[PDB]
C-alpha cells in the first residue's frame, strides 16, 4: 500500500479532508478527472457552514480553513474576486397572471455577514491547504476501476501504474463514480423531484434598481446583499451576486432556476426555457434586461438522489457523493463539513490501529443518511409552501427557528472546544447529539415541531387544502412550541424581517 487514504474529487470537500488527514500524519492521495481552475456551484454560505469550518480549523489546528468562513477573510487571504457578501436569505413571491408585490417578501437578516462563494477560487485555495500539508494531488486522470479487498483498496488508472491504499473517500460532487459502481444510488423514496438550469451572468441588475428600492420593501438589508430567492407555484429562481462586496472585484452573478417536475416539465433548450419563465413572471425579468451569459447554461433534468449505504470496511462516501436534494437552503455544504468532522478522527483511529471494519464508521452513515432524509422533507414541503405567499411567510419560520437552534448548538461546541482545547470531548459531544442530520441537532421540542409541520404540509398537498387553513395550522404549531425555540418572535406573522 503506497498510501493510507485515497480521495476522489479535489473540490472543497476532498481538499479539506486531505488537509486534515495529511496534517494528522497520513499519506493522502487526492485524485480528480477535472483540473483546477474549474467552475462549481453550491455558492451560498450559511451560519452553520461558517461555524463548521471554524470547528474543522480548531479541531485539527489549520488556521487557513477559518479564513473560508467570513467574506472579509476570503477577500484578504483568498483574493478579491473569491466572494460576494450576504447579509441574509431573502424570498420574494410571485404568481402567474398578477403583478408582483414588493410586500410579498421575507428576509431574516444575519448579525454576522457571510460569503457567496465563488467556487473556482475557493476550491483552488482549499486544494492549496492540502498540498502545503503533505497531500499529493494528481489532476486530469481517468479511473478505469476500483477494487475493494480485505487487505486494502486498489485504483487502476489509464496510462499509469495502479495505486494502493488502506481506505478510499469519495468527495465528488459529480455523478458519484464509486456509488454508481457499487450500485447504491437511487431515486426511490424521495418526495422531491426537481430539475435545474444554472449559469453565471454579467450586468444583472440589483433587486433595488429593477423591482423595488429599500423605501418600498422596508427591508433592513439590501436584497442585492442577500441570497435572493424568487419563488412561485412550480419552482424557484436564485440570484446570488459576487459583485455586491465593497472591496470585491468579481463582476458576475450566479443565476439558477429549478422546477418541481410534478408541476412543470421543461421541454426546450435552457435559453428558451429562460425567456418563457421571464414572460410568465415579468418582475423577475427586470433583473435581466441588460444581462449577458458569461458561460454555457447547464441543464440537469433530475438533481435529486440518495444512497442506501455510504460506508464500508474500506470506503466512505462524503454526503455530496451520497445524496443531493436541492440547492434550496444550501444544506449540501452543511452536511458535507459536518460529515468530514465526524469521519476524520475515526479514519485516524483506524489507520493508527490498522482496523478497517464497517462498524467503526457506522455513525458517519447514520448522520449522512438522516441529513439527506431531513433535507428531502424540508425541500419537498417548501416546494408546496411556494403556492401562496402567506403560507410561505409562516412556513419559513419552521426552517428559520430550526436553523437558529442548529447554529447556537455549533457555537456552543466551538466555544467549548476553544476554551478546553479537548479534541476527544468534542468528537463525543458531536456523536452524542439526539437528532443527527436534523436542523436543530439536539432539540426534541424542535424536531416535534418540524415533524408535525411536514405532516401538515404533505397532508395539504395530498388533499389540496385551502392555503389559509394550512398557514393557520402551522401558525398554531409555532405558538405551541415557541417557548422552547429562541426568543426571536417567530409567531408574530406581520413581522416579515425577523431580527436577532
Ligand atoms: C446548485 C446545485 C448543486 C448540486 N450539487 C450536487 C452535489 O454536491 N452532488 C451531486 O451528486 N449532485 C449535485 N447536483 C446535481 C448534479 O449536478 C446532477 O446529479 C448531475 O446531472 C450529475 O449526474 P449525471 O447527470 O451525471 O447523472 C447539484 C445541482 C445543482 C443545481
Ligand atoms: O440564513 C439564515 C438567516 C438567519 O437569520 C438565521 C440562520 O440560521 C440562517
Amino acid at each position: 500500500n503506497q498510501y493510507d487514504v485515497i480521495i476522489i474529487g479535489s473540490g472543497i470537500a476532498g481538499a479539506l479532508t486531505g488537509a486534515v488527514l495529511a496534517k494528522s500524519g497520513l499519506n493522502v492521495l487526492i485524485l480528480d478527472s477535472a483540473q483546477h481552475p474549474r467552475f462549481s456551484v453550491g455558492e451560498a454560505a450559511t451560519p452553520e457552514s461558517g461555524f463548521l469550518l471554524r470547528l474543522l480549523s480548531k479541531r485539527f489546528d489549520i488556521p487557513e480553513i477559518a479564513y473560508l468562513s467570513h467574506p472579509d477573510k476570503i477577500i484578504q487571504h483568498v483574493g478579491s474576486s473569491a466572494c460576494g457578501i450576504k447579509l441574509g436569505f431573502s424570498f420574494a413571491w410571485h404568481q402567474e397572471n398578477a403583478p408582483s408585490s414588493p410586500d410579498h417578501l421575507v428576509a431574516p437578516p444575519l448579525k454576522v455577514p457571510e460569503a457567496h462563494l465563488f467556487r473556482q477560487d475557493i476550491d483552488y485555495f482549499a486544494l492549496m491547504i492540502a498540498l502545503k500539508h503533505g497531500a499529493e494531488s494528481r489532476q486530469n486522470i481517468k479511473i478505469e476501476s476500483i477494487s475493494l479487498n480485505d487487505d486494502g483498496v486498489e485504483v487502476a488508472l489509464s496510462n499509469a501504474a495502479p495505486v494502493k491504499a488502506a481506505f478510499i473517500i469519495d468527495a465528488a460532487a459529480q455523478g458519484s463514480p464509486l456509488s454508481r459502481q457499487l450500485g447504491l444510488r437511487t431515486t426511490e423514496g424521495l418526495a422531491t423531484d426537481t430539475c435545474s438550469f444554472f449559469t453565471h451572468m454579467l450586468n444583472v441588475k440589483s433587486y433595488e434598481d429593477a423591482l423595488a428600492p429599500l423605501s418600498r420593501t422596508r427591508s433592513p438589508i439590501e436584497l442585492f446583499k442577500s441570497t435572493l430567492h424568487h419563488i412561485f407555484e412550480e419552482g424557484w429562481l436564485w440570484v446570488i451576486p459576487f459583485n455586491n462586496h465593497p472591496q470585491g472585484t468579481n463582476q458576475l452573478c450566479s443565476i439558477g432556476f429549478q422546477f418541481n417536475n410534478a408541476k412543470y416539465r421543461p421541454t426546450e433548450a435552457p435559453e428558451i426555457e429562460f425567456r418563457k419563465l421571464l414572460k410568465k413572471y415579468p418582475a423577475i425579468g427586470e433583473h435581466f434586461k441588460d444581462a449577458v451569459n458569461a458561460r454555457e447554461w447547464i441543464y440537469a433534468p433530475r438533481i435529486n438522489y440518495r444512497s442506501v449505504q455510504n460506508v464500508g470496511d474500506r470506503f466512505c462516501l462524503l454526503p455530496q457523493a451520497t445524496g443531493f436534494i436541492d440547492p434550496l437552503f444550501s444544506r449540501g455544504l452543511i452536511t458535507t463539513f459536518e460529515s468530514i468532522l465526524r469521519l476524520a478522527p475515526k479514519v485516524l483511529d483506524a489507520a493508527r490501529s490498522n482496523r478497517w471494519q464497517r462498524e467503526q464508521f457506522i455513525e458517519v452513515e447514520r448522520h449522512c443518511l438522516n441529513a439527506v432524509a431531513t433535507n428531502d422533507q424540508l425541500v419537498s414541503c417548501s416546494y408546496e409552501a411556494f403556492s401562496d405567499f402567506h403560507l410561505w411567510n409562516v412556513w419559513h419560520r419552521v426552517w428559520l427557528s430550526g436553523s437558529n437552534l442548529g447554529s447556537a448548538f455549533l457555537q456552543k461546541l466551538l466555544h467549548d472546544l476553544e476554551h478546553s482545547g479537548d479534541a476527544r470531548q468534542f468528537d463525543a459531544a458531536l456523536e452524542a447529539v439526539r437528532f443527527p442530520g436534523c436542523l436543530s441537532l439536539d432539540s426534541p421540542a424542535y424536531e416535534s415541531l418540524f415533524r408535525q409541520s411536514c405532516q401538515v404540509m404533505q397532508q395539504a398537498r395530498e388533499q389540496a387544502r385551502p392555503v389559509a387553513e394550512t398557514a393557520n395550522a402551522l401558525h398554531e404549531l409555532i405558538k405551541e412550541h415557541e417557548a422552547e425555540l429562541l426568543p426571536l418572535g417567530y409567531s408574530r406573522i406581520s413581522n416579515r424581517f425577523i431580527l436577532k
